[PDB]
Parts: C-alpha cells; structure tokens; sequence
C-alpha cells in the first residue's frame, strides 16, 4: 500500500556524470563509452547568448580547450563535434561504468527521473513529466545544465532529456540526447516564454485508477459520458483532449478495477465541477497529473 | 527555480542490496563489509527458538547473479546479522544512525534484492512512515548522505492496517510501539510537523510565492496554543533557532512566519496554492530546504 512520486534508482546514471569546462563556463556532461555529451552553450560567454553562432564559436576551439573531469581524474579530449544543440566530446578513456543504454525521445505527458548535478557531482533525484507545453517543472539552480532525465525499465537506461535552460516563469527547457529541443525553444537568450500549460488528462485518469486500486472510491458516480462530451467539458478546465489512444492505454487499469474508462471520465468531470470538498485522493488535495498509466501499473499492486 | 520532493542519489546504497531467502520467505538484505543485515522475521514467535533450529546453509543470500555463503548468524534486537565469506567491495563509508520524528530520509524500495525505486519520506510524529511498499519489500532501507558518508537510519519490516509502514533502525530497534509479529497493531493519531511546514513556507518565499505573508507577528506561547488546536506538533525554541538561517535570508522572522501559518490554519488557502500544493507540506526539514535551494552535491 501507499503511493509516492517514485524515481528510478540513480546509480547507473551517477557513474556517467562528469564536469565539463570551456573557458569560464562549467557545466555537467554525460560520459558513455568514449564520448562526453553536454549542452553546446558551454562554448558561449554571457554576451554570446543573445545571438551565438555556434559553428563560428566551435571552429575557434581545439580539443585541449575542453577540460573534462570524472571524479578526481582529468579525461583527455581527442575529438569534438556538434549534433544539433549538443556537443559530443570524444575522450581517450571509455567509461568502465557505462551501463546498458539507449537514447529515446519522449512525448508530452511521459514521465522520467532527473538526476540534478553541479560540477559533475549528483546532488539529488526527483520525478518529472514532460508538460504538454514541452517544458518540465524541475528544480535546478545555476550550474545544473547538462543534468539528465531518464527511465530504467529492465536494466537498460533510456536517456530522454538533457537540461539546457530556465524560462522566465521558473520552468525548464532542454533537449533529447541527439540535441533536438523539446518544444519551440532555442539555446539563445531571446525573449522566449512557455506557452499556456494544460493538465495531462490520461495521467489524472491513471492516478484515479491508482486510488481505486489502493481502496478509495468516494469520487465515483453512477454516470457515464461519451468521449466527445468529456473533451468538451475537460477543455473548459484547461485539460488536454483525451484521445482513443489514451482510452486504449487505460484498458488494463479499467480491467483490473472493473471501472470502464468512460465511467472514470464521468468521475473526473464531476471532480472538476465540485472540487474535493475537504477530501483527499492518495494524500493530495489537487488532481495529480505526473503519473502515467505505465507508472501506476509499475508501482501499484496487481 | 523549482522545488521538488528530492531524494539523495541512491547508487551507494544500490551496491549493498542483496536477496535473502530462508525456507519459503524471500526479502531484502543490506550487505556491508562481511555482514548481511535483514529483518529477523525472515526465519518466520520465539525468535531465539526459531533461530537455534537454523544452520548457516539454511540462509540463501544472492548478490546479483552470485550466491554468497553464510558462515555465521546472530540476532541483534529485530535484525538478523548474517556473516558471509565475501566482504562487499562496493561497501561505502557508512554509519548507523537513529533518527527522530520529523526527520526525513530517502528510501530505496527493493524486491528480490533488486532496487526498483527511490523516494523521499519523513518519520511521522506517530513513528510510522507513509511509504510505498508491496509484499517482498521488507529489508528495504532508508538513508541520508553527508558529503560521502551514508547514514543508514531505517529498515522496513511491516505494513499497518491503514496502509502506513513500520520498521527499525539498523541496530534492530523499532521506531514506535510496534512488534514484529502478526497481532493487532495500529498507528496512533498523527500530527503535523510544524517546523517542517515553516521551512516549506520559507522555501515558497525563496521561490517567489509571498501571498500568505502578513504584517503581523506572534509569541511562541500564542502560536503553540494555535498549533495544539490544529493537531500540529508544538514549536520549541530549538525549532526557532534551527529556522534562523532561512529567516535571515528572506527577512521574515520565525514568529512573523508563525503569524502567516496561524492565518493559514484559521482561514485556509482560499483557492490559492503554495509551491503547487493545496495542503501545507510537512515532509521537508529546514536543512532539506537549505540544501535544495543551494545545490549541495555528493
Ligand atoms: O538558463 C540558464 N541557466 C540555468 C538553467 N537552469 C536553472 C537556472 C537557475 C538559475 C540561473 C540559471 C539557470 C542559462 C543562463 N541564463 S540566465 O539568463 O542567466 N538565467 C537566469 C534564469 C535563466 C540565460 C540562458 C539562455 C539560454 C541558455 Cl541555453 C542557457 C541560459
Ligand atoms: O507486513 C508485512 N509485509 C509487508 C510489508 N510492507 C508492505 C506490504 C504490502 C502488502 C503485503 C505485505 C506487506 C508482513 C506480512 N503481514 S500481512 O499480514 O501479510 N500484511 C498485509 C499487510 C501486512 C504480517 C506481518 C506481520 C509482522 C511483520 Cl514484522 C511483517 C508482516
Ligand atoms: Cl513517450
Ligand atoms: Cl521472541
């Protein structure tokens, strides 16, 4: 019993964190095999950030301009190349702690663990979701750039996020491990802003199924809804539209609890209308949207 | 910016998790140097009588895909100590520490000696933890990290009828009035950790949330008369001293923040949230707030 915001054990990722320094800028890098991956903005100064020409800044650098530190050991850079917004530094030593891994690009609504690092040293681990507006609500200070997001389903680490910047509202933007930003963000100090955020509907439904599995049913009602009527109501509360894919994805949780997806949708419509009236659901007074259907199945009893 | 329920990096603890099997019971063990620590209930009660009937070879200890051989066994309170023939080469610098209610720690939840997740929690004033554990999680441990030293503070033993959890320190002493046996047991009435809510209000101010601030202040005695009414733990002068640094950083005196908390208890949030929460959060200590708002590494 119980339901917590649970992160994957971070050990496999801790053994990959290194510190990267170029001139006066120091940030984090991910050391996998003989390559260190880091945000390309490590080659910029604060002035460069308004309109940096990364190709022009990079051509002026040599291998020995990049200082890479793994623990108390300096790694030697023997090559460098840029792939989108990431810099790939070829080093002379393969990481003996390299786990089994993949690079995966995730969709909004998907969750992952973040190992927040400063100076190549891990400071903490927490759970995050890629918001519908492609930002993440992380906890990052200056020097956190290069910290990564990942999932570890079955001994393989799937790296899905690398931290690059904080937007004016305090939210965070970054790339996949191939250097493609999530959302319309750019690694430039331009007037950029997160778009209007929405609630991840399929995740709230998943969390309501977790509450039923753990023994709470107070929010259920005798009603049902069509998918279209549910979407017309939910969009009025800034909830993402629920698609037939989301309904199919919720099938297993529906079968385990005996509550049809559209019946759980009617319960959500009523919760949006009434609020909780002094009650809680899994220790929360707000509707939680950072647990996916897969996360609920992973954590909850069968 | 941002404020999350953050756990310590778990790698140093992952390298200590092993699977322990005795008969039909399988649970988790903590392998440090040449000893595996696990709940004594793995033997299945008169524990001295049950233990004397077991031999070293009755305990199967598995570290990854390697079987460790047990060469000795002894009991210390509610913890079984299995002497093994191999010292753990991954043994980190460590201590066994007993924590107080209100203190937080990270839990590395394990099944079959394999870590499945990490989360942060607090020892409640009623000595239970609101964890997330299924059958087979027994022997999972709670810890903190200070620089490079792992301080082990909790070992999971059981789930109470309300779904909350009970366990021991690593010397086998229970937190709370619990016993390791199938008998009628219940969590006592819980209270809210006042010093932790105040710490979280300071974290909200640091992150730019100030709507709850007011021009008022209070005395410790008047605030404590309010805390008692709302099932909040009493605030002591030690708590006030501990909050000093956060008070100096934000410019809001501790009794000034106490007046803000009193108004929140008496009037609610009125449709507003604090750090994305509609409830007053009590599972962040003053040190957790300072550490997350400064970026301390391990
Ligand atoms: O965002 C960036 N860094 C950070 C990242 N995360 C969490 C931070 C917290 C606190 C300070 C920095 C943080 C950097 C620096 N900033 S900054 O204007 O100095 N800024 C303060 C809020 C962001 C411009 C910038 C522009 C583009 C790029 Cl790719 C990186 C960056
Ligand atoms: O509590 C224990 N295990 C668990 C521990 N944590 C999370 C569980 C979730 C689900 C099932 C077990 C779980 C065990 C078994 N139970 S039990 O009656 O089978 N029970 C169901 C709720 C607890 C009695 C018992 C008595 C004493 C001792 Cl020390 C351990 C234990
Ligand atoms: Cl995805
Ligand atoms: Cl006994």
């Amino acid at each position: 019993s119980g339901f917590r915001k649970m992160a994957f054990p971070s050990g496999k990722v801790e053994g990959c964190m290194v510190q990267v320094t170029c001139g006066t800028t120091t940030l984090n890098g991910l050391w996998l095999d003989d390559v260190v991956y880091c945000p390309r903005h490590v080659i910029c100064t604060s002035e460069d950030m308004l309109n940096p020409n990364y190709e022009d800044l990079l051509i002026r650098k040599s291998n020995h301009n990049f200082l890479v530190q793994a623990g108390n050991v300096q790694l030697r850079v023997i090559g460098h190349s840029m792939q989108n917004c990431v810099l790939k530094l070829k080093v002379d030593t393969a990481n003996p702690k390299t786990p089994k891994y993949k690079f995966v690009r995730i969709q909004p609504g998907q969750t992952f663990s973040v190992l927040a690092c400063y100076n190549g040293s891990p400071s903490g681990v927490y759970q995050c979701a890629m918001r519908p507006n492609f930002t993440i609500k992380g906890s990052f200070l200056n020097g956190s750039c290069g910290s990564v997001g990942f999932n570890i389903d079955y001994d393989c680490v799937s790296f899905c996020y690398m931290h690059h910047m904080e937007l004016p509202t305090g939210v965070h933007a970054g790339t996949d491990l191939e250097g493609n930003f999530y959302g319309p963000f750019v690694d430039r100090q331009t007037a950029q802003a997160a778009g209007t955020d929405t609630t991840i509907t399929v995740n709230v439904l998943a969390w309501l199924y977790a509450a039923v599995i753990n023994g709470d049913r107070w929010f259920l009602n005798r009603f049902t809804t069509t998918l279209n009527d549910f979407n017309l109501v939910a969009m009025k509360y800034n909830y993402e539209p629920l698609t037939q894919d989301h309904v199919d994805i919720l099938g297993p949780l529906s079968a385990q609890t005996g509550i049809a997806v559209l019946d759980m949708c009617a319960s959500l419509k009523e919760l949006l209308q009434n609020g909780m009236n002094g009650r809680t659901i899994l220790g929360s007074a707000l509707l939680e949207d950072e647990f996916t259907p897969f996360d609920v199945v992973r954590q909850c009893s069968g």
